[PDB]
């Protein structure tokens, strides 16, 4: 299975100055459930902002540079080597990656953070005719948890 693993607002704002514009465990507990034991292929920028590998699951970065050679990361040079990662792959980022892939997965786990965000990276434009609600699920708000979201799994129709 390919998938994307996406959290974006209102206005599908992913990101500001490298960094996440939110602050919502709810949603990392569900990335990490969701990928645990599994593959992450995420951009170089968002690696990098992360700064070091996510524990328990493959993590993959994709980047132009040569020289890249992280431990405990596998490195891909190009977009089709996706294709030849087996097992559960989940599409994590950033925009460049999610403009690359929309067209390509089967599936998409989206948390819709119901809230404006200043941002500066995007998901791209999709619709909802091309994609069918398995799931929606609101999440808890909270002490923790400020900002009302709601976890989607959507099936390219
Ligand atoms: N809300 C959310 O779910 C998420 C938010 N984000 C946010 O997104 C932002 C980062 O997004 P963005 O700036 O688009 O960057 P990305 O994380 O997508 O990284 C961009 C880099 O990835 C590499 N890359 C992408 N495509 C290719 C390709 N076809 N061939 C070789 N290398 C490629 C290049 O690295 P190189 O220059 O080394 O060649 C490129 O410059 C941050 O703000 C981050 O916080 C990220 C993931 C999820
Ligand atoms: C946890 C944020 C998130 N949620 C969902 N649903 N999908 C995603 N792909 C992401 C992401 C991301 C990148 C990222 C995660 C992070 O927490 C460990 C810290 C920084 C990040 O990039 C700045």
């Amino acid at each position: 299975t390919l998938s994307i693993l996406v959290a974006h607002d209102l206005q599908r704002v992913i990101g500001f100055e490298n960094q996440l514009p939110w602050h919502l465990p709810n949603d990392l507990k569900n990335v990490k459930k969701l990928s645990t034991g599994h593959t992450l292929v995420m951009g170089r920028k968002t690696f990098e902002s992360i700064g070091k590998p996510l524990p328990n699951r493959r993590n993959v970065v994709l980047t132009s540079d040569t020289s890249f050679n992280v431990e405990g990361v596998d490195v891909i040079h190009s977009i089709e080597d996706i294709y030849q990662l087996p097992g559960h792959v989940f599409i994590f980022g950033g925009q460049t990656l999610y403009e690359e892939m929309i067209d390509k997965v089967d599936d998409m786990y989206i948390t819709v953070i119901e809230g404006k965000f200043r941002g500066d990276t995007f998901f791209p434009p999709y619709t909802f005719e091309d994609w069918e609600v398995a799931s929606s699920v609101e999440g808890k708000l909270d002490e923790k948890n400020t900002i009302p979201h709601t976890f989607l799994h959507l099936i390219r129709k």
